[PDB]
């Protein structure tokens, strides 16, 4: 189950949606509108784990949607996301996702999470 | 929590959204279909709805909701698009009912879906955070 927070974390409604994907890897920020990634390449990935130490991202990222600690920076075509959890704070530098290029990944996340809530909705009857 | 279902049903990719608004301030009531590119509504006006709760037989303080929701649980949605029009069908209980859609105005559009995206997270993470418990 793809783990996934919403900002603000309060009664407040969700502006943002924070997600991450496959460890091709990233973590997505969006007001479900425009779409800001980490961009990684197979190199930057590694360069990032080796610059806070490791080796998965994923469960840190889990931890902190759990725990809502999930702080979110939003200036123009640059975001930044930070994770409080672990030993040491983790900041990742996003950027704007062309929207030709944001736009079949908001479609698929839509549609993706919809699967999930009537999915979730029959388990949890269970 | 507000009824919706996925189609198509079964393990393949979802397509499109359904999902309804409103017999709660109590709102008139629409459904909304969505393949998440372009969004279609029912449209309703009070006299339509009276006149679509006629052609199948309902009453005007019936709701609808809980027979979509009926259709959402069983997965019994059935959908058609000539993509300037649509239609849905439930078949979740003993008769079954049919809907015109049409396309909804992009300003307008936008923003509802915005909205659609970002309340499925929040209901996703309600969801599987009360989950965990049982």
């Amino acid at each position: 189950s793809p783990p996934l927070c919403t900002l603000p974390p309060g009664p407040e409604p969700p502006r943002f949606v924070c997600y991450c994907e496959g460890e091709g890897f990233n973590l997505y920020v969006t007001d479900a509108a425009e779409l800001w990634s980490t961009c990684f390449t197979p190199d930057s990935l590694a360069a990032l784990k080796a610059r806070f130490g490791l080796e998965d991202i994923t469960p840190r990222f889990r931890a902190a949607c759990e725990q809502q600690a999930v702080a979110l920076t939003l200036q123009e075509d640059r975001a930044s996301l930070t994770l409080s959890g672990g030993p040491s704070a983790l900041a990742f530098d996003l950027s704007k996702v062309p929207g030709p290029e944001a736009a079949p990944r908001l479609r698929a996340l839509t549609l993706g999470l919809a699967k999930r809530v009537w999915s979730l909705e029959r388990r949890l009857a269970a």
